[PDB]
């Protein structure tokens, strides 16, 4: 994927990862509402939809998602450095009940969050680069299923 387009489009979002990751998750739950109970059942401190989603565990996972995307961005020129990490990350999600299909919905949610932050700066070339980068991340995780 075009590295300069990826790095530049990620800069501002990367500086406020919880705010932007929260936008991503809201879109994800809109597209795939069955993910909400999956998080709820995996939550340990609280039990309710709302208490789980505002919990440190859930906020931690938002940061983890953004950490992984940041790892893909900073390794865009050679994602081979994340192949084993991502295969294992896929195996881990499969074990907690996540479907591989849900990661395509995450991609749609990522693109939505970037377009919301960047507005007209999110060009079709920038979209294509992200689709290719995130697709490569999902391809590497798909080894886990
Ligand atoms: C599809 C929606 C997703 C759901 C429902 C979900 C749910 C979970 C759950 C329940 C865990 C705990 C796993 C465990 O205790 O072993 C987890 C771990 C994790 N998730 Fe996700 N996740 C999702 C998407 C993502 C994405 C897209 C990323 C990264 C881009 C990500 C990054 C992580 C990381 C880094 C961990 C910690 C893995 C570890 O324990 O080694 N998640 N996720």
């Amino acid at each position: 994927p075009e590295p300069e387009l990826i790095r530049q489009s990620w800069r501002a979002v990367s500086r406020s990862p919880l705010e932007h990751g929260t936008v991503l998750f809201a879109r994800l739950f809109a597209l795939e509402p069955d993910l909400l109970p999956l998080f709820q059942y995996n939550c340990r401190q609280f039990s309710s939809p709302e208490d789980c989603l505002s919990s440190p565990e859930f906020l931690d996972h938002i940061r983890k998602v953004m950490l992984v995307i940041d790892a893909a961005v900073t390794n865009v020129e050679d994602l081979s450095s994340l192949e084993e990490y991502l295969a294992s990350l896929g195996r881990k999600h499969r074990a907690v009940g996540v479907k591989l299909s849900s990661f395509s919905t995450v991609g749609e949610s990522l693109l939505y969050m970037l377009e919301k932050s960047l507005g007209p700066a999110f060009t079709p070339a920038t979209r294509a680069a992200w689709s290719q980068l995130y697709g490569a991340v999902v391809q590497a995780m798909s080894r886990g299923w």
